């Protein structure tokens, strides 16, 4: 209540609630991520706005549903892949960093941003981090994929098998039975029948061959700023460089209230780790990722406590989303991680997907060892930081989060939050209600993706599931679960409540009506103008040639 | 005589003569086989119809040289190469099994066939096992061969020098000297003409990589009657599964008179072993093949005798024509068996080529130990087992082989074969005549393969020698031996019998004019027509994309 | 003067000062070379004519400047690079083989020669050893080179970028550019744009391919006399095979004064040793190439030991120029040698790249144990061994070398060498003047090569520094120094002898100016007319295709 302290913000991407010891977890080693569990408050039903990278970091930055801000696709593609696109965070949201440095913090994002760069022009960094509330930026403006790190996959394996390889081959097969339909004297095949084959089979190789040759430089960069810095990025010491440079800016505001954002690329696949990490853990290179993580947050911790700063510094630690089930390297080593009791993960709106870990620890207010079972969001944060800063709430527009200091300190039982909506990138997936004077958690699913291997945990043939279609099935009426009585969400509620659905459905039901009445008319910051390359957007570090490279960090 | 035993007849193939132990051979473990020849008739001099696996099988099926059914070529394929091709053993021609299965045997065909599949359309199956007396088949069409194991070689490497390399060197050495010339301002090259040539070259390629990329699964595949049931082949446990399913077939007919021709794909080239035998054995991959091969007959064996079926089943074992001396390894890899003493092998009419194991087990009927030198044929089997199912002989056509029984039960001491002839495919290489009340065997070569290397035991240039033209030598006056003095073949006879020259070579070329004479005029199952891959022949398992397969054994 | 002694001229190449035992290399076995400087004359300012292959080899050969001869070029290209060029030693000029020869020597060259081979028909061979003097050649006709050998680099990465990669780049960019803008609706891209960009990236890969695929056996091979022997050249034994032809050769002429001219292949890179010699050694395989060349030598010394012949046999030892300081494996191997104290070396005009070891033995003549630290050239071998043998020198032409033996004799104690001129390629480069009564050595830079990176000892980014343009640094008023007082050029005159500049500049450009007022108007041995690929040509030793193959030698 505009006494400033200090906020840290940290986010890991894709760290399943099944990962932390704090959480369950008797293997993987995160000592300095249950110390701040223990000395603070474990969040247990903190619930992420989406189970894709893209959207939910969209609502943890405004405080509101992502379809809000046309920050969620119609399409299959639910996340920015190009540098070089012109969908982002619009320029008329509102970012909690923006709320805190009109109430003069320094502000500071440091690793994965993941909501655009430019709109028009390769320079007017119109979604740039520094246009929306940032001072500083050091890290990435996209997000870590396997395609960012040599030999370890592509995570557009779905997307050479349409545009490249089918039409490769029907080409090929037609062009073979051509030739013996020819040679047999069966049909005179003219050789411009020949010569256009053998064409569009060159031309569908050369651009294949010019993504395999250039995505990794064009996309996966460092930048500080508006600068690039090191093209294409190097995974050599990456969580160090983003340790020191977190600690750094602490370190230039010892005496100013800041607000650092610390958003790792662990543990999103392209897994690696430093020398000191490499192959001692419990389940695989996804293990050490998770622990060098853990290590890099007790550096700043220790840093705290060096400086002075812990008492009255407010820590948040979360992941973007679940774990992410269907990620296996194809050599079958186990990628991904753990979302323990619940089903699904990222990419769906099961419990695995949304619920993710949620700490919070500020020494001089928040009483420590506490666990809170209420629901929260991940849009709470907004709210929470901007009162503590002294910034009032935009009122030209809803925000969905609600401040969690009430509830931290006591003062409140049970959270604002009586109804949650559980979005499918743009596509309403499942409503919650946690009713008030009650225990039980009411989830209703209009639809459920068709996980592809039968009984299987995902969707292994897409590697991802989607939220619309064939990889669907809706359910009429919508079926229902009650998650207070079964985590696992294992068992589809029908004989225990019948004497209840129809009312119930009909007060969740009016929820959902009543709450798209609110979305209004947005543009669609994932239509194919917005997510597709333009040659005019990309950012190349001068090198000779045309080659887009520079390790300047070095 | 009308008591209708059981019958196994057992075929190797490329089992070259020295390389049983029970004929010779001290250093390979064939103690399976070698118990067949101690208790029952070893015989010495069974001489396969051809030297190729197509025709070789041709006659023993039918009883018939194969010119007698078009199935020996006059160019220089002489086996099919494609199952997509319509060549195949007549449908008009008649086998021992349908021979057999009219007579009320219940008929099987275990593992190689080479006899073709379908004429017209791809379910046509004119040529197909089950069109041709069996009511059983599990197994492969074609044949094994190096192109269907990965990393093995190729049977077509001649083939793409011709075809591929040799007009593709042209075409580039013309571009970089057209392109030089251009360069250095002698001849003004159209752009036209680079782009002819590049054209060319692209097509050419692509066709190379198209057969590169498809020969094996739309050629090396497993079928159980009419249906593909692994595609492409898995050899994991080839040998095992062709015991399983014979030992099978068996079970099925206990009280059944039966007919089970077990067809083995050892040793023919692509060699494997189950881990059993892998490592463990004297000349390489190819001994553990052949002590597999071994292993699997006892096994057999070992069967009839738990079942009590081993006294009133007939057994013969062969292989289809010699041991292949051109067959070496790009690392020099000896693959490959012996011949032993005599000369030449596979695809070549010298000793080596034709004279093949022929073992034959009765317990009830065959005294056992015996050892039969005089000339048989392997178009012996097919009257052999006729007569002993009561079925009649074909009496609208010639049928070559003679019933064995007369000689194999001692009422006999001569065999029906004064007169044999050899056959190059298509031409006649030589005529055998083991003269009556006489000991001596005559053999006269009207001509001979270049043998490629000097002194070399083979034509190790186009891997395997031909039968006409350039690759070959006539001889006249014909160019005679006497078999019962030397088997190595290794001197020309000539200054022993010059007083009888002309006089046993008359009744020799008679024996041949009045032979050819008998030869009618059929169409030719190796013609281009017959030959060449048609796509609308091939048959492809149900797999994603336009791809051919499944493992429905799995 | 006409007592007709033996005469062995042994060239190293690319040896440089710093790597021999008797010229202060402490690690570096050369016992047989130091044998003969202690056997005989060391001399320490020995100077070759340029500081690459081709002009070097023509200066000694013929006892002129290479732009005497046109043998020295204005482009990039110092050296020929390809058997089927027209560039050579002009027929017009005389080699001191030629002029020993007309002697009655019997003349032999063993090795490389580097002066053309053929000039309008590819057996017209008008540039050939033969056709210049030499009775025997044994040996390549061009030069050995990383591309000779596979996996060892290539000398032409250079020229790929301009010719190859960077074009490539462009029409692969612009080709993916109109790609996007194509598909995004920004420009409609003709089919004939997208085939036009294919085909110019098809025609440039086959020709790079091609290059790629013929440059090593169509440049790399052995040669007798006029005779292809080894195509591709094998290193198999290369030196041991070279010492054993020079060794006959010797045998052939116990009676018969002879001229070898021993040419070595070593230690140019693509190193290489024998058995006996590999893997134990200073400086990697330049140790070993190193130390394998001095065993040969050790052979042809025992020999002459062996056959009474070393009393009255004059030796001579020398690299062709300095060691080359930017030859550096891309594994960082360092190849190329050591310069010693000297700066530069091979393609400037450093002292490290024209300052050679240069041993002179002749027992019954020559004092042993001797040391010349007076300016001496390679050309001054031409007229030492012309007035040996008794052969007028020509008197039509300029003869800029001298006779050695008054000094080697003690007649004399200073040099016939005031002034000497060192060019790069065609451009000259610095003067030199050590003038009489006096012990300094002026030294004028006319311009100095950049070298490439930061105080670099080389020009790493082009492998060698070039004479002219961009590659160089004009200097006026020319750029001087004293190499008595620093071997090492490590500080330029000025503040020293500054009231002497402008006379002796002035007196240094007199000789200059002097000097190119008799240089006349010859044909240029390395323009592109002479320097480029002719198809006409090409020796091809006959094989199987077009292919130029052959082991005559085997
Ligand atoms: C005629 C139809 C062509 C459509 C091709 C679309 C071009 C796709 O653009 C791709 O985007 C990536 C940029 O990050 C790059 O790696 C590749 O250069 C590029 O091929
Ligand atoms: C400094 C920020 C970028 C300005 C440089 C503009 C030129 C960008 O060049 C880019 O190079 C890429 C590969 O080399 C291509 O794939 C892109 O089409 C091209 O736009
Ligand atoms: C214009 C001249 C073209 C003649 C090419 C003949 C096509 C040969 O057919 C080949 O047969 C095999 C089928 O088993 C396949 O592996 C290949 O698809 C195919 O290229
Ligand atoms: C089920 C028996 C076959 C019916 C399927 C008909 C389609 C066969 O498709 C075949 O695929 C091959 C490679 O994919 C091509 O090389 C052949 O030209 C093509 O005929
Ligand atoms: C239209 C412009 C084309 C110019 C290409 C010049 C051809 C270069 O000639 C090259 O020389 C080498 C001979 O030793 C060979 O290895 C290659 O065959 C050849 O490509
Ligand atoms: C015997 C001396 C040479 C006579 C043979 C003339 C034919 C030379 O053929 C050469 O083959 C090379 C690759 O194969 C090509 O690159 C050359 O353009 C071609 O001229
Ligand atoms: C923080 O609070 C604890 C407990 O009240 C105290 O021991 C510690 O010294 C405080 N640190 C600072 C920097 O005030
Ligand atoms: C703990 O994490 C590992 C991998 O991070 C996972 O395999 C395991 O299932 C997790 N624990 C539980 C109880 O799920
Ligand atoms: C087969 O014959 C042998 C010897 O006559 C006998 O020992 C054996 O029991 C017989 N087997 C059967 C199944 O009749
Ligand atoms: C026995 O077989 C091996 C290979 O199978 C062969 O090398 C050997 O020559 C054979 N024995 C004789 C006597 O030929
Ligand atoms: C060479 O000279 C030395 C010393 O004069 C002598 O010992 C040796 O025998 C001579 N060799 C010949 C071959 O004359
Ligand atoms: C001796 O030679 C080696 C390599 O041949 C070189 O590294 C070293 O510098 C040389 N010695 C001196 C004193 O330069
Ligand atoms: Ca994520
Ligand atoms: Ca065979
Ligand atoms: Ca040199």
């Amino acid at each position: 209540a505009a006494s400033r302290p200090n906020i840290i913000l940290v986010m890991a991407d894709d760290l399943g609630i099944g990962d932390p010891g704090c959480y369950g977890n008797k293997t993987i080693r995160t000592p300095n991520i249950d110390r701040l569990a223990s000395g603070g408050v474990k969040l247990t039903q903190h619930l992420a706005a989406s189970p894709l990278a893209t959207p939910s970091r969209a609502a943890f930055m405004t405080g509101r549903y992502p379809v809000r801000s046309g920050m969620a696709s119609w399409s299959r593609t639910g996340v920015f892949l190009f540098t070089a696109s012109s969908g982002g965070l619009p320029t008329d949201e509102i970012t909690f960093a923006k709320l805190l440095k009109d109430q003069g913090y320094s502000t500071a994002l440091i690793g994965k941003w993941h909501l655009g760069m430019s709109c028009h022009s390769k320079t007017d960094f119109c979604h740039h981090p520094l246009h929306h509330g940032f001072n500083y930026f050091y890290g990435i403006s996209l997000t870590n994929l396997r395609d960012c790190k040599p030999g370890e996959g592509s995570v557009f394996t779905t997307g050479f098998k349409r545009l490249v390889f089918l039409p490769l081959q029907i080409v090929g097969v037609t062009l073979l039975t051509l030739a013996a339909l020819n040679c047999l004297g069966l049909l005179h095949v003219p050789l411009g029948v020949f010569f256009s084959l053998l064409f569009l089979a060159a031309l569908i190789l050369t651009l294949f061959l010019g993504f395999l040759h250039y995505f990794r430089p064009l996309n996966c960069f460092m930048m500080r700023n508006y600068e690039i810095i090191q093209q294409p990025m190097s995974y050599d010491n990456l969580t160090q460089r983003l340790t020191v440079e977190a600690a750094q800016f602490i370190q230039r505001n010892t005496e100013t209230p800041f607000l650092l954002v610390l958003s790792y690329l662990h543990v999103h696949t392209a897994l690696f780790s430093s020398k000191d990490f490499a192959g001692k853990s419990q389940h695989g290179v996804y293990g050490d990722a998770v622990e060098e993580m853990d290590w890099s947050v007790g550096q700043i911790l220790n840093l705290l406590d060096e400086l002075r700063l812990a008492n009255d510094t407010l820590i948040y630690f979360t992941s973007d989303q679940g774990a992410h089930v269907e990620e296996v390297s194809s050599k079958g080593e186990i990628h991904g991680g753990s979302n323990g009791i619940y089903k699904g993960g990222k990419a769906n709106n099961w419990e695995g997907g949304i619920r993710v870990p949620g700490i919070l620890r500020w020494p001089r207010v928040i009483q420590a060892g506490q666990k809170i079972d209420e629901p929260t969001s991940n849009m709470d944060i907004f709210p929470t930081v901007a009162k503590l800063a002294g910034a009032p709430l935009p009122e030209d527009r809803i925000i969905d989060g609600r401040d969690l200091m009430p509830l931290l300190e006591g003062k409140s039982q049970r959270s604002d939050h009586e109804f949650l909506f559980h979005y499918c990138n743009a596509y309403l997936n499942a409503v919650r209600w946690h009713p008030q004077n009650s225990t039980s958690i009411w989830k209703a699913f209009f639809f459920t993706p068709n996980f592809n291997p039968v009984g299987s945990n995902g969707c292994f043939a897409t590697h991802v599931c989607f939220c619309f279609g064939s990889y669907v099935t809706h359910h009429d009426p919508p079926l229902l679960f009650d998650i207070s009585k079964d985590p696992r969400e294992r068992n589809p509620l029908t004989p225990a409540s019948e004497p209840r659905f129809y009312e119930i459905l009909k007060v969740m039901q009016e929820a959902a009506d009543r709450h798209t009445q609110t979305l209004p008319e947005v543009p669609d910051q994932f239509s194919w103008n917005n997510f597709l390359w333009k040659p005019w957007l990309q950012l190349c570090c001068p090198s000779t040639g045309l080659s887009c490279q520079c390790d300047r960090e070095k």
